């Protein structure tokens, strides 16, 4: 039997901005009080699954940052329509519950960012209802100055608006319940400063910025607004971290990075139509390595400190398992390795690590089904328009997958441990690809502080590849890690400069020390 190369390699917990993030759709995660709605104490009850605080022992997932979807008061189950920016929705808990969450996450080395919704407010937010009332009395110099309120003629036939009195209306791209803020208003920028300070004063590590695409409009430069907001928050907390949801083309993502924001989600590489899943299906390894290098480096031109944010799917998209599980469990495992071993901060969507699927593609709520911690004791959370009992994931719930050495979950755990053993992976830049005369093999060099690693993926579903590593590639090369999905007891070795890379497997080569 070939020895596991990561045995007796010490792992280290992150203490900086580089993290394996976990996105929690709060209503669907964990109910702690029987009302069929997930809540903050439910999250607290599962923190030892997410990270037990020891990267060298235990059976936790090992994620070291959480992004909570909106948690502030709102009449909806998703809460992107924010009615109060200074409290917790009562169904999720109180500010005391929130403070205990921060405390217990930080004890385990888990950072926390909040979903911050700056493009729009709820139509029932009192700041807005006051504006509606003033505008109906033809008063425009009061609360109307917070919002994107103009005469109706100002708006284009295709821009959704909320009709107000005296011939006015408010921009509202997403919904009649989501009137948009005027991001150039001095009053609005003072208010956003107060909101940010309120949450940063509670130990929040940063924000996920909703709907960044809609920051830009006819009179607003989204990059100027975001630079203003990011710089303001950095004055409050120098090491603040933000990731922007900028659901747009590569050129506009590159442009918004001039704001200085740490990260934007890499939509190009996500979903069944995106680069990673498409190329796993096509066995296009070389193409993938090229695209990851070129994208990460291009974004770093606009922000040299860019932290890319790769992901397979999020709460707005069909679950990645709906495309990958039918291709085989080893394809799901390879997909995890590919997106999580790219530079930056990958985002795991809750339940992805146990293969939750979406029951349909016609209701957003199908992307937000109930988390399954134990398939023998299913949860009871009501999911809008779907129901209150989940399907059993193909591999079982968390408990079952931890016990199966060949599970999807344990492959995610091993990827995280490998990253905790090799800080260059997340923190470096790709300085080149490595060809192995084979379109099926994708390989690249990631380098951080003059330490260079060679990451090699074999995208073949059925064929192993015998590769030769030379001193010109990696001097005094050794096998640093392997990820071999067909069996958790199968490992490889670098012997006489040759290494066999099994199907859909990943190896990491490093110089001897
Ligand atoms: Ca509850
Ligand atoms: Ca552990
Ligand atoms: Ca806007």
């Amino acid at each position: 039997k070939v020895a596991d190369p990561i045995e007796g390699v010490k792992a280290t917990a992150s203490t900086d901005k580089y993290r394996n993030y976990y996105e929690i759709f709060v209503n669907s995660f964990c109910d702690s009080n029987g009302d069929e709605t997930g809540d903050l104490q439910g999250i607290i009850s599962q923190l030892d699954y997410l990270n037990d605080g020891d990267p060298n022992s235990g059976d936790d997932l090992g994620v070291d940052a959480i992004w909570l979807t909106p948690i502030m008061p709102s009449k909806s189950y998703h809460k992107y329509d924010v009615e109060d920016y200074y409290n917790i929705d009562p169904d999720f808990g109180t500010l005391d519950d929130f403070d205990k969450l921060i405390e217990e996450c930080h004890k385990r080395g888990i950072n926390v960012i909040l979903d911050l919704v700056l493009n729009h407010a709820s139509s029932k937010n009192p700041l807005f209802t006051k504006a509606v009332e003033e505008v109906a009395d033809n008063k425009l110099d009061g609360n109307a100055e917070y919002f994107e309120i103009h005469k109706a003629s100002y708006f284009d036939s295709n821009t959704q608006t909320i009709s107000l009195g005296n011939g006015y209306a408010c921009e509202a791209n997403f919904s009649q319940e989501m009137p948009e803020w005027n991001l150039n208003s001095k009053k609005t920028r003072e208010e956003f400063t107060k909101i940010a300070k309120f949450w940063l004063d509670r130990g929040v590590d940063g924000f996920r910025l909703d709907a960044c695409k809609y920051f830009t409009n006819k009179e607003t430069d989204g990059t100027e607004f975001l630079k203003w907001f990011y710089d303001t928050c950095k004055g409050i907390k120098e090491d603040v971290y933000m990731v922007g949801e900028n659901w747009t083309d590569d050129s506009d993502i590159q442009e918004l990075y001039k704001s200085g924001i740490d990260s934007q989600f890499a939509f190009k590489f996500s979903t069944s139509t995106g680069t990673i899943i498409s190329n796993i299906i096509s066995q296009g390894g070389m193409a993938t390595a090229k695209k990851i290098m070129n994208y990460d480096n291009k974004m770093a031109e606009s922000n040299p400190n860019a932290i890319n944010a790769m992901f397979l799917s999020n709460h707005d998209q069909v679950r990645s398992g709906n495309a990958l599980e039918s291709q085989g469990l080893s394809s799901q495992k390879l997909a995890a390795a590919v997106y999580m071993l790219a530079p930056g901060n990958p985002f795991i969507y809750y339940g992805e690590e146990i293969g939750i699927k979406a029951p349909n593609t016609t209701n957003d709520a199908a992307y937000r089904t109930q988390m399954v911690f134990d398939s023998e004791n299913l949860p009871d959370i009501y999911v809008n328009g779907i129901g209150d009992e989940p399907d059993v994931p193909t591999g079982g719930g968390v408990k079952q997958q931890l016990a199966d050495k060949d599970s999807l979950l344990n492959y995610y755990r091993r990827i995280i441990t490998i990253k905790n053993q090799n800080p260059e992976i997340a923190r470096g830049r790709i300085v080149g690809t490595q060809g192995f005369d084979d379109k099926t093999v994708g390989a690249y060099y990631v380098e951080y502080e003059d330490s260079k690693l060679l990451i090699i993926h074999n995208f073949s579903k059925n064929d192993a590849k015998e590769l030769t590593i030379t001193d010109d590639m990696i001097k005094n090369a050794t096998l640093r890690a392997d990820l071999i999905p067909e069996s958790s007891s199968k490992h490889t070795e670098l012997k006489d400069g040759k290494i066999s890379v099994p199907p859909q497997s990943t190896v990491i080569i490093k110089s001897a020390e």
